[PDB]
């Protein structure tokens, strides 16, 4: 599914991120838009052989498993493939723990590169939220 910006802001509101560990919901928002552009059906491989999935592209290396990715780990406890359903509680669960993880959101490459230091509430202005 290619959520729209306002509609994502609320799904991910209403599944607790909107300042989860302290994140303003539009880090959350600009995250996903920069990372897949709001779709969940979004798969990008990585150089280490690793894949990235869904809304907020969790990689295999650590977080979910894909069946191809030697090595790793699976610490949300799921396969990658569910990471891509237009449903994005597990999405959004795993970002969770990857939050609480020691790093915060600069686990998001794309977060740190084109989020962090910036206006992040304007990703979410004009959402009835």
């Amino acid at each position: 599914k290619v959520f729209g910006r306002c509609e994502l802001a609320a799904a991910m509101k209403r599944h607790g991120l909107d300042n989860y560990r302290g994140y303003s919901l539009g880090n959350w928002v600009c995250a996903a838009k920069f990372e897949s552009n709001f779709n969940t059906q979004a798969t990008n491989r990585n150089t280490d052989g690793s894949t990235d999935y869904g809304i907020l592209q969790i990689n295999s290396r650590w977080w979910c498993n894909d069946g191809r990715t030697p090595g790793s780990r699976n610490l949300c406890n799921i396969p990658c493939s569910a990471l891509l359903s237009s449903d994005i509680t597990a999405s959004v669960n795993c970002a969770k723990k990857i939050v609480s993880d020691g790093n915060g959101m600069n686990a998001w490459v794309a977060w740190r590169n084109r989020c962090k230091g910036t206006d992040v509430q304007a990703w979410i202005r004009g959402c009835r939220l």
